[PDB]
């Protein structure tokens, strides 16, 4: 195949990045255009930044090779958070032109360094919103495409449950009206290894009022078949007196070689079978410390090896008499005694204490957010909303609109809130320039690198891009050719509510963004911009 | 694949909308042309708007992509009502030009708001015609191609049965004269799960003079096989004294796993078999509240779970001694005692009271119309007319002529009536402009948005389009180049009867349209127009 | 696929109609050209209008789409009557040019009404020929392509059998000479409801020497399944002593719901099965309407069957009502054929035939030419008709099968001649009908004011006169009628004594004098069908190829 080198590769990169920019940006604003996507023999018409980005294709192999670098990192890998895909592609294009404008390795190490200081300001500027705070409604109203009914309902659900963070699931209903099902119960990530072990022997929903759980770490296959026979028969023979059925063997993965062995082990002792219910259930989980949470909830001992089942005692074995609901998708706990809740809360505090002693940068990392996900599983309530409507298509669309509201409010309380309308980036850039210039200690170095170079000024012009796209062709850009920011506008910003038609501050009107989305957009935008600027060779072979 | 953006996309959209408009509109009027459609190795030649719309194809993928947005929403999704597809494509084309003529987001929100107020006028102008009202004869006389005998008979059939909406079936008779068979009986949506349960064990028409029905909600499969054995044997053993055979188990769906179980349960008690007839029949229905109607008709209790069959009493169990005719397509009730009719009428009033307390906009929704479909099932009589004539061909043609009359009268009473000839839309536009301008409170704002802009004036020109296509090349457009409306014509409109050849008022001559068709054409025309106007991107990958 | 709209659609339609017109019309006349058709690896050379029409193809889809509207209605649907396909295409082309010349919906509604009044004159002009009348020979001579031997033989077969109308079948013989087989046997319109009930259980030709028929009036479906079980088991149990198998249940229509029930009823009594033959056969008749009711009454009289209104009437029966015949019957998928009829039965049939004849004797002269009288005559002909089987011979194999087809054309012509009527040939009857209709409307002083405005002043009347001449022109151009001047023109005097030319002899005279006639049904249907297809082609503006 062909090999592209020199001015031609940098020629292709520029063209692809241009075409992707135009298609994704036109979506934004009050004059937001619509994109018409073909799928098979149907037509889907939308204005969703992610969906447009996911679906752009090119004919040439060279063009497509580049296209998988600008979209796909914020498209295929980004499965957890859908929002902030429009923004990342936007900043990539912006910062790419900054790198082309100040060439050479010495400038690049200065650009990368200033942008890194701006990121530190945005991480500081984040407003940590509380559960009771009414600002959640404004975030809910914006994310729901100006829904008055939905934004009221979801905001109330979090506000009424002051003390516990509600986990919300969605199902396609039957009626025209919506129906809410609130439950005081914990959701676990464990599920059936094989459908045979459930009630009715066909993957049903087995309800229990007593159990004895055991958490194994290893992935179980044909090699552990003998260790299970030695393990299970040890407890059934020796330690039967202090044992509440059924015995739950929670692990990472159960292969079909091991599942077939444990089916026969149930048949070996037919005396312990009560109303069809098998007395031994293998349970898989899709992350070592998630099983530690599973162990604490059900008073189960943590075991490394399968052969450790033999060496056990009354001190290690603890059979619970609560209430559990096993399932093919997930298991649900319900009845938790005051003695058990003391153990769970003590374990939850242990995770919280670890988060208290980390740096400010690591609080926004995957480490801290996973540890917060551990806490919420250990202390959470389940709510099931069945969404309704007039047709079939109107229901499933309303389901997606609910899911966007939930994702927005969850991340709002979790991560933070920043002034919307392309304002938080402008405040951060103008803040960091002023801070470095005003600080008389490093003012000599700061002026040489950024100010006198023209990097500082060029970076100010970039932050404006989002505010421009949002509020062009409106009454802000009416007085002159283009609106320009000053020192006063940083203290009291200026936007426009497109629904109402009024001018004010984002704090006054109520326009906000999720902090994690806007920060990741700048981090990811910087990395992808740098790669594109510094590529000189395309290999198609 | 290719990606179309900019002036090309709006260029493609403009062309496809043009070609579809020409092909569908040429059908309308006295000089109504004809379209010649190919299907396999034959030729269908028709002037049916829907059929033309359904069958238009394009060679290019870009062109076909857009074609699925203009035709297919009023073609593939519109299965309940065939009429009002020509009108919807007509208004789409009209309103698309209005959006291109007043560009920018600020104008668009004004257009959408004025058109919305026109819709509120048509919904108010609609004559909800009553059963006893003699205007049905005028609709019947128009639809039957000026039949004096047929329009009288069918109108009398509806008028004499004041209180019940008659369901009409048609059969090819034997005599010269027609013969009418009136029956005071209801049609139900239930039918056989398996052909074995019928008379003769091969899906026959089982006639009964007594039964004991039970309505289950759940979909029944292999999981409910044990619950049926426990349920059926409980009633047959304990509550046999107050039980009239056969026992009807009405539900949502019966799978083959459950049907085979209930076949064996019939064989378990051979003493209760009378003349071959199985004493237990499963009955499926293709909408939770439709089973509630089924429950009320047959004095059956509503049951959520299959296991609820065990916990039952003489208070809950009620065996009827009427007359029922079970069938593979549908079941038909006949003998209803005065005690039962009191229960049905009371339940029907409960549905009517719910409709009384809704908003005016929701009366034309799917919610209200489904609830009216519930009422008509609960209070509906079956009539069988056997159509006769001189030959064989004259009979089957007269059968079709009867069917068009029934379709017309049903839709007239159900939906509403409006003055035809493209007049009701002109009266609506000219009414709404006058109301807003005359109202001195909002006259200042109304003039700025609509009148001074030229929106109001341009909207008046669009309402004329249908009246133009219908009565061009005739004696209305004879005196001058083009006919123009005035203030006086709104009080006494002017059309032309194409059959007779006379000039008068639609009220005088007798030209009418169904209200739901004309309203939904404007609503659907507005949405599709807006989308086409605001699209800038076509993705073919 | 592509979409054709506007002036291009009307452009294609005009071209395809032109090519089909040229290919089919060239067949007609004394200078009648010949068409050479390719079929597989052989060559068929013919001057037959229908066969030319069926075989014309086009390459472009748009062209073939239009071609299926001009040919196929008078080609694929027209199975009963082959003749009058050349005539139908001819008039389509003519009336198409008329609709183009006077455009607009107001003109069109006037054209359709005038042509309708021409049709009414042709139906009035039809001469109802009698069996003994020698004119049938002239019709036979023209239809046989001037055969002296065949036209004599077939005309004699109808003339000698004065009283009974002969049904003629044709078979490929062995000898050089022809052989005639006359049989006293009737043809009935009943046939199998389902192929299972026949001999071999696959729609075969079941031959019987005894039966017990029962004629039901109603159309039978799923509603009558219980009434059949009660009915059949009543006769099989109670009245088995006076019952000759099989039991024939003749009715209007048997639906598949009822047929499946009667299959099981045969299986219920396996003792009465003889050599595979099912003892119960449902039999349908394609009639419909209250005119159609009385054809089943003929079916009832032939087989000594009782007339029954309802299916439930099968229960209340007795030895007086039930009558099992011991004749001979041949059941079939197309039609059933009776053969052996005892002198006792023939007395009942002739008495019933006289009852229909007496009804025709006491009606007015105008009503004798109506649908009522002609249908009642069709009843008589079925009740008194004989079966004749002619085995056609010749020198080779190909000469035999060609002569078979030439026989079939003569039979079809003479049948329809006696049935429908006779009109003066040579494109004379259409000219007489048009010139009659114009003169009648103009001379009638009551409606003369309106008639002049719509037709005469418009130039429609005069343009319609020019069209009726088209057939006469094609037939007698390049001959001594069109010799004195450039073109022959009709006058007032020629309507009283028309002028043609016998192409065989070479003489000038009147069609009545020389002996040139057409079947009335063919000429009427050509005008009706030509008008409908012409209207469609003129008013089409769009072609969808997807």
């Amino acid at each position: 195949t062909l090999l592209v080198h020199g001015k031609d590769a940098q020629g292709i990169i520029k063209q692809v990045l241009s075409e992707v920019y135009d298609a994704v940006t036109s979506t934004m604003g009050p004059n937001g255009q619509l994109v018409m996507i073909k799928n098979g023999v149907s037509t889907k018409t939308t204005k969703d930044g992610v969906t447009v980005a996911r679906s752009i294709r090119f004919a040439d192999e060279a063009h497509e090779l580049v296209n998988r670098v600008i979209t796909e990192p914020a498209t295929k890998t980004d499965e957890e958070c859908g929002d902030g895909t429009t923004t990342t592609i936007m900043l990539t294009h912006a910062l790419y032109h900054l790198f082309k404008d100040f060439p050479g390795f010495q400038h690049h190490r200065n650009i990368e360094d200033l942008v890194e200081r701006v990121i530190q300001r945005l991480e500081s500027m984040a407003i940590r919103v509380e559960v009771d705070d009414p600002r959640l409604y404004q975030v809910a109203l914006t994310s729901s495409n100006q829904d008055e009914k939905l934004a009221r309902l979801v905001s109330e659900l979090y506000a009424n449950n002051k003390g516990s963070y509600p986990d919300i699931e969605l199902k396609e209903g039957v009626n025209f009206e919506d129906q809410i099902e609130q439950t005081t119960g914990r959701t676990i990530r464990m599920f059936y290894a094989n459908p045979w072990f459930a009630k009715g022997h066909q993957g049903g929903v087995t309800e229990l009022t007593g159990f004895t759980a055991f958490v194994i770490d290893r992935r179980i296959d044909k090699e552990d078949t003998q260790k299970l026979i030695d393990g299970v028969n040890h407890l059934v023979k020796t330690h039967k007196q202090h044992l509440a059925l059924p015995i739950l063997l929670i692990a990472r993965s159960f292969e079909e070689a091991a599942n077939s062995t444990l089916m026969q082990l149930n048949a070996a002792h037919p005396t312990l079978v009560e109303d069809g219910r098998p007395w031994l259930i293998p349970l898989s989980t899709p992350g070592t410390s998630e099983l530690q949470d599973i162990a604490v909830m059900l008073n189960a001992p943590m075991l490394s090896d399968v052969a450790d089942l033999t060496k056990l005692d009354t001190h290690s074995i603890n059979g619970q008499h609560g209430q559990l609901e096993l399932g093919g998708n997930r298991s649900i706990l319900k009845s938790t005694t005051p003695k058990d809740e003391d153990r769970i809360e003590q374990h939850a505090r242990g995770i919280e204490e670890l988060l208290e002693g980390f740096s400010l940068s690591d609080k926004f990392s995957v480490r801290a957010r996973y540890n917060e996900r551990r806490i919420r599983t250990l202390r959470g309530k389940l709510i099931t909303i069945s969404v309704g409507g007039e047709t079939y298509s109107e229901v499933k669309e309303r389901v997606d609109r609910y899911e966007d509201v939930v994702k927005a409010i969850r991340s709002a309380l979790e991560n933070g809130i920043l002034p919307g309308g392309g304002v938080s980036l402008v405040k951060a850039v103008f803040g960091t320039i002023k801070e470095g210039l005003e600080d008389k200690d490093q003012s000599a170095e700061f002026a040489k690198r950024y100010i006198n170079s023209g990097i500082a000024n060029e970076l100010m012009r970039l932050s404006t891009i989002q505010h421009k796209l949002l509020f062009k062709d409106t009454a802000l850009y009416k007085e002159n050719g283009s609106f320009h920011f000053n020192d006063d506008w940083l203290n009291t910003p200026t936007v426009m509510n497109l629904a109402t038609g009024e001018i004010g501050t984002p704090e006054g009107l109520g326009i906000y963004d999720t902090a994690y989305a806007s920060i990741t957009a700048l981090k990811g935008g910087l990395q992808t911009a740098k790669i594109l600027a510094t590529t000189k060779t395309l290999i198609l072979g």
